[PDB]
């Protein structure tokens, strides 16, 4: 899992761990990890 401001990808994967941040999508970078 990723961290906060480390960027994921809520289907493919990274994903965020689980006490950091919801991992909100991003047009082109996938998505973040954010609070």
């Amino acid at each position: 899992c990723v961290l906060i401001g480390q960027r994921c990808d809520n289907d493919r994967g990274p994903r965020c761990c689980s006490g950091q941040g919801n991992c909100v999508p991003l047009p082109f970078l996938g998505g973040v990890c954010a609070v």
